[PDB]
């Protein structure tokens, strides 16, 4: 149960065709405008082509969290995670560190910048 | 009005020695051993010569905030003050942080390690 064709009360349609294993692979807009996506063997999306080349790539968790995400340039940010599974930092291009501290429930309690603000 | 001398009810007395500015030099207990101070400008202890010839210094800020002191050996401790005039930082003498972060009425809110934990 699938979408293969959407069509607007105007008139114009959406395309879409699928890998055999059900995953979105291309997308195609009324104007002729194309996305592609890759699918890993967990079928979690790794890697973005966009019209005119664009590329985006990611890394992802073995518990299915994302660690590290590019812009079309190389431009990493990369995350960090606790016990628990929550976001414990987070990591920027330049380098700059935002921490966090979660309850046991994972209620947020405090946020922290690495100039030391809180 | 400074105590010169000391006598317990069993008749064993303690000996003080001043500066002309009011400020203790020497103390001298019933065994004759003694100890010795130095006294900065503003009336702020800076070294300590305990007997057997073992010396403690110390550093001081200029509102009254003690920033560094050291053992009989040179291991140094150092501290960090924030501007409404708190206890920041504590730095070990193999050079581990712990950070704190007070209210604006100085209530403490949070400590917090190296190590990460809060």
């Amino acid at each position: 149960s699938l979408p293969q064709t959407l069509t607007d009360p105007a008139g114009e349609s959406w395309h879409l065709r699928y890998d055999p294993r059900g995953n979105c692979i291309a997308e195609v807009d009324p104007l002729g405008q194309v996305t592609q996506y890759r699918h890993d063997a967990h079928g979690q999306v790794v890697e973005i082509i966009d019209a005119a080349g664009r590329s985006r790539k990611m890394r992802w968790n073995s518990s299915g969290q994302l660690l590290e995400h590019l812009d079309c340039s190389g431009y990493p940010t990369r995350f960090e995670y606790d016990r628990r599974g929550n976001v414990k930092a987070i990591i920027d291009a330049l380098g700059e560190h935002t921490r966090f501290h979660y309850d046991c429930q994972g209620r947020l309690l405090s946020s922290q910048l690495a100039d030391g603000r809180a």
